[PDB]
């Protein structure tokens, strides 16, 4: 299995702590695959290649959404982890785009993200 | 001529004003179908109405200095529905743009454009002339 992972950047890296947990976690169920040119012609390479997208959506971020919006049209799995602790109030545009197995997003405490990626990969992966 | 808007909403509002200003010579080259950035369970309803103002329209354009989970999701959907598309990025800010939205340019496909505040309406009338 492949796992494309997004996380805010240039949004601010306010969350990579957490984004380092979801990584090596990512890494319990497969290969984590993750000049502006050639930075998204190799993400966009990735993305098309990937069995699962993952995105921790918290931090709001162009790329983040930019990496669903071509990940959707794709047809690739998309998981969605949102810290509603943050304070912050989850774009519609996302949160709206859940759909099924296709497109969920999760609701998380911090301390308990580990074992729902757990949960994810057991029984809401198709 | 149908034109969809992007511009951050829960992203944050600091640039509302400007989003109104843009909107407004926007309308100038077709009817603009996102009025609702200028001005809980329901979520689900807006990206279906939203996808489908995308699906119709003839030319996307967004304002992206403010980064946003949706102006970005609506720019990755229009890549792959085809459109059309203007980026307007603001310098000034302070902010460096994200490497996807600025390495995605492609001819006159997909373009982003850097510009002054006190400028976004000249810069609008440049684009529609041209393309
Ligand atoms: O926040 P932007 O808006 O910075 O979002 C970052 C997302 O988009 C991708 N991305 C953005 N920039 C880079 C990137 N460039 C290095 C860099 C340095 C500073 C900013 O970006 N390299 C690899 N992936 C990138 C990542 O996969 C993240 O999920
Ligand atoms: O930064 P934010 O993430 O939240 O994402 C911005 C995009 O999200 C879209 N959007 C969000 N809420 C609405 C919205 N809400 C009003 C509404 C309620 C019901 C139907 O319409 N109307 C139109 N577009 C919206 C806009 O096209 C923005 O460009």
């Amino acid at each position: 299995r492949s796992v494309y992972f997004c996380g805010s950047i240039r949004g601010g890296r306010e969350d990579q702590a957490l984004y380092a947990r979801i990584v090596s976690r990512l890494r319990r169920y497969g290969k984590v695959l993750t000049g502006d040119q050639f930075i998204h012609e190799q993400n966009l390479n990735w993305l098309q290649q990937a069995d699962v997208v993952v995105a921790e959506v918290t931090q709001p971020s162009l790329g983040v959404g930019y990496e669903l919006g071509r990940a959707v049209a794709l047809g690739k799995p998309i998981l969605c982890l949102f810290r509603p602790q943050s304070g912050r109030v989850l774009s519609a545009m996302i949160r709206g785009a859940a759909d099924g197995s296709r497109f969920q997003v999760w609701d998380y405490a911090e301390g308990e993200v580990e074992t729902m990626l757990d949960r994810y990969f057991e029984a809401y992966l198709v």
